């Protein structure tokens, strides 16, 4: 922990009422395996280290923050209450990404990437049982 970085998203709270569901477990199984093993996967699979990347402006920007890593760890420790929780997480990190960079910057391809699997998969959404 650089302290120049935020403390990261909240991954654990008792307070935070939860819940399994099939869709919170295809989210985990299908969805994030799927992302997580893409080629262009690793700068997401990990909070942004702004002091690392000489970024000084990026939490001045990026308000919000969200990454794989984290959205895993909500999965593995059945943080969230509904899918959508979690597909907000999602797009939440691929929304920071695109406010940051610059159109057809790398990270800016690799995000879509990663995102057109991510729509392919949620278009598959089971049905809530
Ligand atoms: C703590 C370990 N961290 C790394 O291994 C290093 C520090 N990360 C990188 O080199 C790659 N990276 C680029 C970004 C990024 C994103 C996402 N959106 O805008 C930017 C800019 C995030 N990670």
């Amino acid at each position: 922990a650089e302290f120049m970085n935020p403390p990261p998203p909240e991954t654990s709270n008792p307070n935070k009422p939860k819940r399994q569901t099939n869709q919170l477990q295809y989210l985990l199984r299908v969805v994030l395996k799927t992302l997580w093993k893409h080629q262009f996967a690793w700068p997401f699979q990990q909070p942004v280290d702004a002091v690392k990347l000489n970024l000084p402006d990026y939490y001045k920007i990026i308000k919000t923050p969200m990454d794989m890593g984290t959205i895993k760890k909500r999965l593995e420790n059945n943080y969230y209450w509904n899918a959508q929780e979690c597909i907000q997480d999602f797009n939440t990190m691929f929304t920071n990404c695109y406010i940051y960079n610059k159109p057809g910057d790398d990270i800016v391809l690799m995000a879509e990437a990663l995102e057109k699997l991510f729509l392919q998969k949620i278009n598959e959404l089971p049905t809530e049982e």
